[PDB]
């Protein structure tokens, strides 16, 4: 018996940079 | 029995930046 | 019998910059 | 039995660098 | 029976550095 | 029968800087 | 007058796994 | 007056996973 | 005038994983 | 005049993890 | 006039966990 | 005229836990 419940009411900003690697 | 529950209600501003390496 | 809550009622702003490094 | 609960309604700022290391 | 409760009402400020070694 | 509880109602601020080490 | 030169000989593996956050 | 130059020679693996967030 | 010069001949293997935060 | 010289010839393994918070 | 000479030539490893913290 | 000059031929081993705090 397994229950998970994941309940959002708020506002989320999100940024994401992945890389830029000079190789 | 296994009960997980998460409830959010506050804003969340998030930046995130992976990299960025000279090699 | 587990149960797990955590209840987040506040605003939350996070920064993270992983790399930048010269190899 | 068990229980585990966290419960969250104060401001969280939060600055993370990880890196920055020359080789 | 095991019980772990956690509450939190104060404002968090936290600054993280890691790194910055020359090697 | 275990039972902890921490109620923090204070502000926290804190740095933390690990490294800056030459090799 | 700015020279930047940057040569790479070596084998570079990486894992990123940025996310996974309840909300 | 700006030169810029990147010389890769060497195997490069890279994985990348943005997400699997649950809101 | 100013020379920036970065030469990497060793193999680098890096994982990072960021998130699997609970809100 | 300013000359900046990185070389790298070792093996660098390197594992980060930045989370896993609850809030 | 200034001279950064960086030459690494020893096998690094590291592991860095920054947060678990429960608030 | 400014000379810095770091060589490094040894291991180093490191391992850096920052955080584990319950507020």
């Amino acid at each position: 018996f397994l229950v998970h419940s994941s309940n959002n009411f708020g506002a989320i900003l999100s940024s994401t940079n992945v890389g830029s690697n000079t190789y």
